């Protein structure tokens, strides 16, 4: 596993895809491991090329994990409002859009009467009943930004593994891919 910390004053991780065989999907797959003591940021963006107005984004709103998507029609929010997550403890998400629909999951090891740590895993389902097929792709992915620092709402602490698609962003970051750039206030682990 891969580990960048994510210093104070923001940074940002960017995979951009050749702008020739830019991916889209019907079903998105993302996993991130973080720890944050802060209860709102921008973790991960997808964006579709400019003119799209397809995103995905996962986010910390309130001290809760959340994601919310658009692959055409209207913005679609799953969160996971029962996990905790700014405590400055590992958590792992796990992220599958299927067209409209998508699955969250977040692993956690509460403390909680002092205990032992056994793992805490919540998962929440969103489907969409609309007769007929809708808008399910997620058209022409063009960069994945890690950090927030581009939504106005910057990460601080630390990501771990995470996997997009095939893609070990950070990994390919690590090894200086092409495709990857990195700014901002950043150290690898
Ligand atoms: C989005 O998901 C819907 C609904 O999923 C179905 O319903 C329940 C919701 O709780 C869920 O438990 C099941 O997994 C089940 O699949 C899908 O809607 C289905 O679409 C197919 C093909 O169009 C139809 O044969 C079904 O009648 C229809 N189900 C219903 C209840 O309308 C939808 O396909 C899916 N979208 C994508 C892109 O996967
Ligand atoms: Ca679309
Ligand atoms: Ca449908």
């Amino acid at each position: 596993s891969t580990t960048y910390i994510f210093g104070k004053g923001g940074a940002l991780i960017t995979y951009t895809w050749p702008p020739n065989d830019r991916p889209s999907t019907r079903m998105d797959r993302l996993a991130v491991g973080f720890s944050t003591h802060q209860r709102s940021a921008v973790l991960v963006r997808v964006d579709s090329a400019s003119g799209l107005g397809d995103y995905l984004q996962l986010h910390i709103d309130q001290g809760t994990v959340g994601v919310i998507f658009n692959v055409g029609t209207d913005d679609i929010t799953i969160d996971e409002p029962n996990a905790i997550v700014s405590d400055g403890k590992y958590h792992v998400v796990r992220f599958t859009r299927s067209g409209g629909n998508a699955t969250l999951q977040v692993d956690s090891w509460p403390v909680n009467r002092q205990r032992i740590p056994y793992r805490l895993g919540r998962v929440v389902d969103e489907w969409l009943l609309d007769k007929g097929r809708q808008l399910t792709i997620f058209n022409s992915q063009a960069t994945i930004k890690i950090g927030g620092r581009d939504q106005g709402r910057p990460f601080q602490g630390q990501v771990s593994g995470l996997y997009y698609n095939g893609l070990k962003v950070l990994a390919l970051a690590a090894e200086s891919d092409p495709n990857v750039r990195t700014e901002g206030h950043l150290r690898l682990v």
